[PDB]
RNA sequence: CUUGUUGUAUAUAUUCUUUUAUAGGUAUUAAACAACGGAGAUGAGGUGCGCGU
DNA sequence: TGTCTATTTAGGAGAT
DNA sequence: CACGCGCACCTCATCTCCTAAATAGACA
């Protein structure tokens, strides 16, 4: 496993803008030259030219005349089954020849070795390689279905072969004992594969000619690969550069050779590379070849690698704890009753309901579904109906979000004048956290303001929707985004992102070191998607309230019977401006619609504004070092599970067929589970019972495999869905919801 | 070089910002806890806005 | 006439 | 279900690459 370090240069270096942008116009137009010729010249021509031109007996030319590349396109080198070295000589050397890229030199008369052929020669050829080696056509992994369409056949005989890799039959015989020596094959599968190999046999060249031509008409016009304006990052690769201590300094020097001669770029220090440690030894003693100077902040930065030793633990199982996310009342909702028993752990719903103050102005059935939460471990009290009482003025929570409010910023100096750290800043990121959503909120509907007040005054007028050059030039030329008003906007928006970033990650590690520091060997998660997050129903917008819905200028007393509109209509959401006799004008925005719009926004944009997929990424970070490690279990299955029983509810479909039903369906009114538990709560311990249960383990998760970095201990099954099912019905673990 | 990036101060001043208002911008003050594989490219998705249907 | 720096070339993926 | 064409933003996934020796050229 390789890591990098990044550090920053101190005083002046020659290296600045203009040489990176000469770098990025040289990958550009190379790579120009390459998506011209992707599919024109054969591999031929070239091996021939330098054959005849310069004459060697090397290898990368043999390699271009073998009669298994002669008659082949130029992207066939891009491949991976062409030798990764041979290919980028060849290619190197033809374009050299004939100078296509332009090369004139670089500005610092940097060596052309370390600058043109492994500078940006090699990123273009490894960017090519990349778009081409996943250059294929997308056809679903699916069962043949035996003798289907001879169309469907061949289409399946000749996608997996690249699914696989394969090459020719010697490639089928590898596979036969593949199904053959497993657990549990599927003969019905088997008898599919046994014809794929028959019809194999017979076709093959037939295979061979539509592969090629396939991939060549999705390279038909590529347009190539763009190095964007923005990138300021350069890639020397160099052999033999020095990397030194500082004398009596924490400091770098990097002698890194420009014009025939070794140069001195002195770094700052490193607490990550820090003195007399066992990293800053693996890094001086095994770091790698590739330099990259990037500019952030009209900052010049170095970036080196070297070899690290992984030593992340193997699982244990002796003790489990679950965790679901759910963005609802509070953000982490656990799977262990809350009994004073975690060292350093502090309990924020417990905290609250000791105050009179917050507790009276709760009704009686939210001090008894606040009660319900103050008995479980929970994390990140983020009450995202209270925090939109700080955008909206007439509400009816603006009096709970103060009082909330005040007590949590009454806690976070009583923990920090009792100096318990760790819970100081856990309490401190809650209240950022719950601060810098609003803000983000409020930047984005500006933006959201601005764009449309700027396209509503520039009035694009176009022509009938048929292409991009159809339509207005205008466009192009003045697009929102160059505007100066947008471009501030998306700075601002950028800053209060990376702080909301850093503070989940704060309460991330505050969980995971209080799960560590215990005595739990494994945190269960699930594989949260953005499919999960039950998204609130924003009203029908204005400008299609009326010409999609075929509303438009049509009778007030019956506009038509479509009973979601009518719901709509049965309040002040919407204003209509009436005509002469009976029919509707205009339509505008009333102030509880309106309202209800920005409160529909505000619970919506936080399933991307708070990583809600991404979540589960931080506890595997935070695993390749710690005691603790992380398993991953399948999503869609443990909140609407029952954790009493430990089955799964389900409806009679019309046909009979067994179905399983959502969330919603077996949830009872107040959003609590008709188990009578909490929704999170019960969800905790279904993720749980999917890793504390040996038989539930294999169905659910994959088995345990060797440490790698970033990655899970226990992962999902690649299984279907409904390949779960019928394994959780032979544990009869399964009950009916209401028949 | 009491050293890199990010987060954590409801800290001091403000003739500042409603386009970060329990927050930030501009200057000072306090340290201590944490995490830290980067660069490039390609692709997929969602969202906003205009034009029309 | 050593001595440092830049250039050329590397062949023919397999087991999992 | 909104539908299509563009101007953009972000988030997420997946892949390449992180070498080493021999040799020629540029210096005093
Ligand atoms: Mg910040
Ligand atoms: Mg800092």
């Amino acid at each position: 496993m390789k890591k990098s370090i990044k550090f920053k240069v101190k005083g002046n270096c020659p290296i600045t803008k203009d040489v990176i942008n000469e770098y990025k116009e040289y990958y550009n137009k190379c790579s120009d030259w390459i998506k011209n010729n992707l599919t024109s010249i054969t591999i031929g021509e070239m091996a021939k030219f330098l054959q005849e031109t310069l004459g060697k007996d090397v290898a990368y030319i043999s390699m271009g005349l073998s009669d298994e590349w002669k008659d082949k396109p130029l992207y066939h080198l891009f491949t991976k089954k062409y030798h990764t070295n041979n290919a980028d000589n060849l290619l190197y050397y033809y374009i050299k020849e004939k100078n296509l890229d332009g090369y004139k030199g670089n500005t610092l008369n940097i060596g052309n070795t370390f600058f043109r052929q492994f500078g940006y020669f090699k990123l273009v050829v490894s960017n090519y390689r990349t778009k081409i080696r996943t250059l294929n056509c997308e056809i679903k992994r699916k069962k043949i279905d035996a003798d289907s369409t001879s169309e469907d056949i061949e289409m399946q005989t000749m996608y997996e072969i690249i699914k696989h890799n394969l090459n020719k039959k010697t490639d089928w015989d590898e596979f036969i004992s593949y199904i053959e020596n497993v657990e549990n094959p599927n003969i019905d599968n088997i008898n599919r594969y046994k014809l794929l190999r028959k019809c194999f046999c017979e076709n093959e060249n037939m295979i061979k000619n539509k592969l090629e031509l396939l991939s060549i008409e999705q390279l038909k016009n590529f347009g190539g690969c763009i190095m964007k304006q923005h990138i300021n990052s350069m890639t020397l690769i160099i052999q033999h550069f020095k990397i030194e201590e500082k004398e009596n300094s924490l400091g770098f020097i990097l002698n890194l050779p420009l014009n025939k001669k070794q140069y001195q770029i002195e770094l700052w220090g490193n607490r990550q590379v820090n003195k007399g440690t066992k990293e800053r030894d693996a890094f001086l003693n095994t770091y790698g070849e590739n330099i990259v100077f990037i500019i952030n902040n009209d900052e010049l930065y170095v970036v080196f690698s070297y070899e690290y030793e992984l030593e992340k633990e193997e699982a244990n199982f002796v003790k489990t704890v679950g965790l679901d996310v759910n963005f609802k009342h509070a953000f982490f909702v656990t799977s262990e009753k809350d009994n004073c028993h975690l060292d350093g752990y502090i309990n924020l719903y417990k905290y609250l309901l000791e105050h009179d103050e917050f507790t009276n102005l709760l009704t009686n059935d939210e001090k008894k579904d606040y009660e319900e939460l103050s008995k479980v471990v929970t994390f990140c009290p983020f009450e995202n109906q209270l925090l939109f009482a700080r955008y909206n003025k007439m509400s009816k929570f603006c009096k709970k979000e103060q009082v909330l409010s005040k007590l949590l910023y009454a806690l976070q100096k009583q923990l920090k004048d009792e100096n318990r750290t760790k819970e100081y800043i856990y309490v401190s990121c809650v209240n950022k956290l719950r601060a810098k959503y609003v803000s983000y909120f409020i930047l984005k509907e500006k933006y959201y303001e601005k764009q449309k007040e700027y396209d509503i005054e520039m009035g694009f007028v176009d022509d009938s929707t048929e292409s991009k050059e159809s339509m207005d030039k205008r466009r192009t030329e003045f697009p929102f985004r160059n505007t100066p008003v947008a471009n501030e906007l998306l700075s601002k928006l950028n800053n209060v992102q990376q702080d909301i970033n850093g503070c989940l990650k704060n309460i991330i590690n505050y969980i995971y070191k209080i799960f560590e520091q215990n005595g739990y060997k494994i945190v269960a998660l699930e594989n949260l998607e953005n499919s999960n997050f039950e998204k609130k129903q924003v009203l029908p917008t204005i400008k299609s309230l009326l010409k999609y819905h075929k509303l438009e200028n049509q009778n007030v007393n019956d506009i038509k019977a479509s009973d979601k509109v009518k719901e709509y209509i049965e309040n002040g959401y919407y204003e209509l401006i009436t005509n002469e006799n009976n029919e509707i004008v205009d339509a505008k925005y009333t102030e509880k619609g309106a309202m209800k719009v920005k409160n529909a926004n505000f619970f919506n944009l936080m399933m991307k504004s708070l990583h809600f997929a991404s979540v589960k990424d931080e506890f595997v970070l935070l695993s390749n070092n710690g005691k603790t490690q992380i398993a991953l279990v399948p999503s869609e299955f443990t909140s609407q599970m029952d954790s009493t029983d430990h089955c799964l509810y389900m409806k009679k479909n019309d046909k009979g067929k067994l179905v399983k039903a959502d969330k919603k369906e077996v949830r009872t009114k107040q959003e609590k589970h008709i188990n009578g538990l909490n929704a999170d709560f019960n969800a905790a311990n279904n993720i749980k019972y999917i890793v504390e249960n040996e038989v539930w383990r294999e169905i659910f998760c994959t088995r345990p495999k060797k440490a790698e970095y970033n990655v899970p201990s226990l992962d999902t099954t690649k299984k279907g869905p409904s390949a779960i099912l019928h394994m959780l019905k032979k544990i009869e673990a399964i009950k009916i919801l209401e028949t």
